[PDB]
């Protein structure tokens, strides 16, 4: 049989220590897909060397160290071991903290087709080794939990191999990955699919005067959206009257309505609207003054 056919998806998370002087880094990585690690998986191997000093060895069963390194720079390696040998390793170098990342990709821009999210950029103008693209929903009923993939430096379209959900707002980041360490990321907000909003704005009169009243509401929360919201409606109506409809930018949170008629008792409502169509909010009343 063989080992290993190639190195594992390889990355990190650095944070402050506890302890004066150090940084607590979350070396991470990704089983191997079976036909790539052509047998069960014995351990795996990192190895940490810090500029002009001696190298450090870790013998790991799981895909995940946690390590206490300096501020100086460091060169990672991983390799995975079965049976018959070793993978050839994923090296990184992990910068010193006074690192200045930079070379974005440039247009980056994510969306939908066959059932899958995509994503491309442009390629930086600095020759990359690969890239890490990270994404997470974003919610206020959960956490940014963020999973990740690797891609070659030549890439620059792609689809999150993830499972993910309809009518949720991933936020995606894109971070390319030099010799030196990494580029400064990019993030985009994009949908797998949207759908109409799961709620509408909720108004309220501002001010009221015998011909205008001023309107205003609070943005949904990102979980009732569905999607971009492109635009509101105001829907209103004398109680004997016919309905009156007004688009509204979705920038805005305040409107004022004008040619009321005085002394008239008002209903109103607002719809907000994706892509993919609109939802109504509670209706609202208030009567002009005489
Ligand atoms: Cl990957
Ligand atoms: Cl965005
Ligand atoms: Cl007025």
């Amino acid at each position: 049989e063989d080992r290993p056919s190639k190195a594992p998806s390889f990355w990190y998370k650095i944070d402050p220590s506890h302890t004066q002087g150090y940084r607590t880094v979350q070396l991470v990585w990704k089983t191997l897909p079976p036909f790539e690690a052509n047998g069960k998986i014995l351990d795996y191997e990192v190895t940490l060397t810090r500029w002009k000093s001696h190298l450090q060895n870790y013998t790991v069963n799981a895909t995940k160290l946690t390590v206490n390194l300096t501020n100086d720079r460091y060169l990672a390696t991983l390799t995975v071991r079965n049976l018959v040998g070793k993978s050839d390793a994923a090296v990184l170098t992990i910068p010193a903290c006074d690192f200045q990342a930079t070379h974005p990709v440039m247009d980056l821009k994510a969306f939908p087709k066959d059932n899958m999210l995509w994503v491309e950029w442009t390629t930086p103008r600095e020759s990359v080794k690969k890239y890490i693209l990270e994404w997470c929903v974003l919610s206020d009923k959960a956490p940014c939990i963020t999973d990740w993939q690797q891609e070659d430096g030549t890439v620059h379209r792609t689809y999150l191999r993830g499972n993910l959900a309809e009518s949720k707002c991933y936020l995606i980041t894109v971070t390319p990955v030099y010799a030196d360490g990494p580029g400064s990321p990019e993030s985009i907000k994009a949908y797998l699919k949207q759908a109409p909003p799961s709620k509408g704005p909720t108004v309220r009169t501002k001010k009221v005067g015998k011909n205008e009243a001023v309107l205003e509401w609070d943005q949904l929360p990102v979980d009732v959206q569905n999607g971009f919201i492109r635009n509101y409606t105001i829907f209103y109506r004398t109680i004997i009257g016919n309905e009156t409809a007004v688009n509204v930018d979705s920038s805005h949170t305040e409107y004022t309505l004008s040619s009321l008629t005085s002394d008239t008792l008002y209903m109103v409502r607002m719809a907000a609207y994706t892509d993919e169509g609109g939802k109504d909010g509670p209706e609202f009343t208030f009567t002009t003054p005489k």
